[PDB]
C-alpha cells in the first residue's frame, strides 16, 4: 500500500544557499504528523540518507516541508552532480519517492548582488570596495568578474569591467558631480558563466579637492 507524494518539490540553488522544499501531504484531519525523508545520488553513486554524517543536516523522518543542506561545512560540493529523491512516510506506510532534476550548484545556481558596497570618494575618483556574492575556497575550479554601471543623473550608462579584485577605481570624473552606480559580478566555470543580479542603485559625490 501507498501513500500520496509530495507535490510541487522545489530545489532554491542561491548564492551558497541548498534549500530543498515541497507541499505537505496531510491526509484526514485524524492522523498524526505526516513526516519526510530526503535521499541524494552523486551521479551513479548509492543513495545516501540526508542525515547530519552523510551531509551536515538531518533530513530523515522530519515533519517539517523543507530540507535546508546549508544550515549548518553543511552542503553538497559546488561542483558535483547531485540528484535529490524526496518521500511521505507514516510508520512503515510510505509514497512512491519523488526524484528531482539532477544539478552542479555552479551550473545551476542564481548569483544575488555583491553586498557590503563601500566607496569612498576622491577629488576626480570613486573606489568601490565590496563582498563576494559567496565565498568559493577553491579559486581553481570557479571565480567571479565584476563590472560597474555607473552615470550622472540623466546621461549616459558607462560600464568598467570585466575585474577580479573586490576593489575598483572609477578614475578621471568630474569633481563636485553626482555618480550613480551599480555593481554586478558573473561566475565563471571551466565546464559555463552565470550573470549576476544588479546591486540597488546607490549615489556618490565626488570630492572638490
Ligand atoms: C549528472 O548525472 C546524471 C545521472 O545522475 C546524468 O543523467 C547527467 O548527464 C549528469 N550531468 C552531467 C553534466 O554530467
Ligand atoms: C531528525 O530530526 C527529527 C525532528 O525533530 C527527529 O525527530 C529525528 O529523530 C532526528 N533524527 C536524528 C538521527 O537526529
Ligand atoms: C541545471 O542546468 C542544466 C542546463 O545546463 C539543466 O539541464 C538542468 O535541468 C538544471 N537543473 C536544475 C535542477 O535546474
Amino acid at each position: 500500500s501507498q501513500l500520496p507524494a509530495p507535490q510541487h518539490p522545489k530545489i532554491r540553488l542561491y548564492n551558497a544557499e541548498q534549500v530543498l522544499s515541497w507541499e505537505p501531504v496531510a491526509l484526514s484531519n485524524s492522523t498524526r504528523p505526516v513526516v519526510y525523508q530526503v535521499q541524494f545520488k552523486y551521479t551513479d553513486s548509492k543513495w545516501f540518507t540526508a542525515d547530519i554524517m552523510s551531509i551536515g543536516v538531518n533530513c530523515t523522518q522530519i515533519t517539517a516541508t523543507e530540507c535546508d543542506f546549508t544550515a549548518a561545512s553543511a552542503g553538497f560540493p559546488m561542483d558535483f552532480n547531485v540528484t535529490l529523491r524526496l518521500r511521505a512516510e507514516l510508520g512503515a506506510l510510505h509514497s512512491a519517492w519523488v526524484t528531482m532534476p539532477w544539478f552542479q550548484h555552479y551550473r545551476n545556481v542564481t548569483v544575488g548582488p555583491p553586498e557590503n558596497i563601500e566607496v569612498t570618494p576622491g577629488e576626480g575618483s570613486l573606489i568601490i570596495r565590496f563582498s563576494s556574492p559567496f565565498d568559493i575556497a577553491d579559486t581553481s575550479t570557479a571565480f567571479f568578474c565584476y563590472y560597474v554601471h555607473y552615470w550622472e543623473k540623466g546621461g549616459i550608462q558607462q560600464v568598467k569591467g570585466p575585474f577580479r579584485s573586490n576593489s575598483i577605481s572609477l578614475d578621471n570624473l568630474k569633481p563636485s558631480r553626482v555618480y550613480c552606480l551599480q555593481v554586478q559580478a558573473q561566475l565563471l566555470w571551466n565546464k559555463i558563466f552565470r550573470v549576476g543580479h544588479l546591486s540597488n542603485i546607490s549615489c556618490y559625490e565626488t570630492m572638490a579637492d
